[PDB]
């Protein structure tokens, strides 16, 4: 990608550099809506990542486009509006950017000879044998699942609901990023610059993730989840902080 934006991110007042500065990335997964929606926030000063899930039925305001679903915002004006409607909608820039499809996350975890994962509920486990009819059977416990079990355990839903498979889509991230500290992706990054970046990203002291507290929605049978104004205020406050902003 290239985003129609110019170099730095237009919620930036002072000049950035990504050497030294900390910044974030916006990882999407699109099958066009875009059902993962993953912002992390890497603070250089503390050596930290926080990680959040972007509810893709989220009632956000689509610039352009107004109230809506975030998930439509990829569907109405691509990669450039998603970024866009999450700027507005944190008031971050968004640095950075990964467009990445099911071959993808599949190859690049089979890449990896796998990534592990802790499963600990009988449901998930029934609901991805009736989802993939049978074809992927996870087991209880630490284990290495391939490219196909990890897409069949970020893809089910019906067991719990979307918003936690937004955290089972953070989760395999941060397996993904262990898995690679022994050692059709679309981005707005040079793939030299995130080589270099590669070391801070895999030498974190520590890793946190966030929740966006709201509730259920239904205006004449389409759902929304609206979001609870004081703890979204209070994450774009942590936010902020945690990028210098």
């Amino acid at each position: 990608v290239s985003l129609a934006r110019g170099e730095q991110s237009v919620k930036r007042i002072k000049e950035f550099d990504p050497g030294k500065d900390s910044f974030s990335v916006l990882l999407l997964g699109i099958d066009a809506r875009s059902d993962a929606n993953v912002l992390v926030t890497f603070n250089r000063k503390e050596k930290t990542a926080k990680m959040l899930s972007i509810p893709r039925d989220a009632y956000v305001n689509i610039p352009g486009h107004g109230y809506d679903k975030f998930t439509h915002a990829h569907a109405y004006g691509g990669v450039d509006l998603t970024v866009k409607t999450v700027e507005e909608m944190l008031d971050i820039p968004v640095d950075y950017v990964v467009e990445s499809n099911f071959t993808a996350f599949e190859d690049v975890v089979n890449e990896l000879n796998g990534v592990k994962v802790t499963v600990k509920s009988d449901k998930v486990i029934q609901q991805i044998k009736k989802d993939t009819k049978g074809k992927v059977v996870l087991q209880k416990g630490t284990h290495t699942l391939d490219g196909e079990e990890a897409l069949a355990y970020v893809r089910t839903r019906k067991a719990d609901s979307d918003l936690l498979r937004g955290q089972r889509q953070m989760e395999v991230l941060s397996a993904i990023i262990d898995k690679s500290k022994s050692l059709n992706l679309k981005m707005n990054l040079s793939l030299k610059d995130a080589i270099g970046l590669f070391p801070f990203i895999t030498s974190l002291k520590s890793v946190e993730s966030i929740q966006l507290t709201g509730y259920d929605y239904e205006p004449a049978g389409v759902y929304y989840f609206k979001l609870n104004q004081q703890k979204l205020q209070e994450v774009k406050k942590e936010l902020q902080n945690d990028l210098g902003v």
